[PDB]
């Protein structure tokens, strides 16, 4: 280091600060744009350059050439919690604003293209492993394997008190990803706020608002402007499609979701999406942290969208 600034061309410099930002095409510009966030996020000390360097390099390793759950959406996942974390400067304490990036390029770390469910009715081994939350905890172990590589530990300079935190906010943080979790997640966040006892003095209130948090960058393609939006979504019917496929050889019709042979349902698939899942967590989350709202609004335009294919309109 460390008058060893990362700097970025002009045009990502500016964008890079918006919710909507796209990180490109040029899959080796992605670490650069990690390292930029985390130094801007977190301080150009909270890690040694080097250890950084290696441990982005062997996270990126261990995502697989799958359509949709691949490098790309762990450093897009990490772009949308920095926008948070920027835009909610003071919230956030020194250990959180190390550990939530990190958890967010690690969070779908060994990613196979296939859900929970797949594994289970495959009868895979991590299904036995770990019964509930199947892959996500599959991630935090893979996250946790990384940790301990050789000049990969980034934590290195944190006590025995303070490692143990920040790996428990990674643990919870990727934990939340799994979205059977966010319905009561959020249930609990929405009663939490209304009859005002929310505070986020208390842990177990912090946790619940970082698993919202999570979920929020998890999802963060119905955020961005349309033509990305509605690119991302083939991305990720080509996985729901050949896991469908998947499902056919085990003897098993497909939810529609995952059925190729409704392609056709798709329009009014993404507006129940939005309107049971995407809208409700933007609104809850603009509640707790105002400063979020775009999310919220770049949401809505998408909503509008996905309204106007189905009217022909596009
Ligand atoms: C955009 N996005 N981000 C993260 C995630 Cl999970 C998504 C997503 O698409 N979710 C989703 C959720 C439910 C759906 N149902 C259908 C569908 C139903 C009947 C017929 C054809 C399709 N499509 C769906 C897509
Ligand atoms: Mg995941
Ligand atoms: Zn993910």
């Amino acid at each position: 280091q460390g008058l060893m600034q990362f700097t970025l061309p002009v045009r990502l410099c500016k964008e890079i600060e918006l919710f909507h930002f796209d990180i490109g095409p040029f899959e080796n510009m992605w670490p650069g744009i990690f390292v930029y966030m985390v130094h801007r996020s977190c301080g150009t000390s909270c890690f040694e350059l080097e250890k950084l360097c290696r441990f982005i390099m062997s996270v990126k390793k261990n995502y697989r050439r799958v359509p949709y759950h691949n490098w790309k959406h762990a450093v897009t996942v990490a772009h949308c919690m920095y926008a948070i974390l920027q835009n909610n400067h003071t919230l956030f304490t020194d250990l959180e604003r190390k550990g939530l990036l990190i958890a967010c390029l690690c969070h779908d770390l060994d990613h196979r293209g296939f859900s929970n469910s797949y594994l289970q009715k495959f009868d895979h081994p991590l299904a036995a492993l770990y019964s509930t939350s199947t892959m996500e905890q599959h991630h935090f172990s893979q996250t946790v394997s990384i940790l301990q590589l050789e000049g990969h530990n980034i934590f290195s300079t944190l006590s025995s008190s303070e490692y143990e935190q920040v790996l428990e906010i990674i643990r919870k943080a990727i934990i939340a990803t799994d979205l059977a979790l966010y319905f009561g997640n959020r249930k609990q966040l929405e009663e939490m706020y209304q009859t005002g006892s929310l505070n986020l003095n208390n842990q177990s209130h912090r946790d619940r608002v970082i698993g919202l948090m999570m979920t929020a960058c998890d999802l963060c393609s119905v955020t961005k402007l349309w033509p990305v939006t509605k690119l991302t979504a083939n991305d990720i019917y080509a996985e729901f499609w050949a896991e469908g496929d998947e499902m056919k050889k085990l003897g098993i019709q497909p939810i529609p979701m995952m059925d190729r042979d409704k392609k056709d349902e798709v329009p009014q698939g993404q507006l129940g999406f939005y309107n049971a899942v995407a809208i409700p967590c933007y609104t809850t989350l603009t509640q707790i942290l105002p400063p979020t709202e775009p999310l919220l609004k770049a949401c809505r335009d998408n909503l509008s969208q996905w309204e106007k294919v189905i009217r022909g309109e596009e």
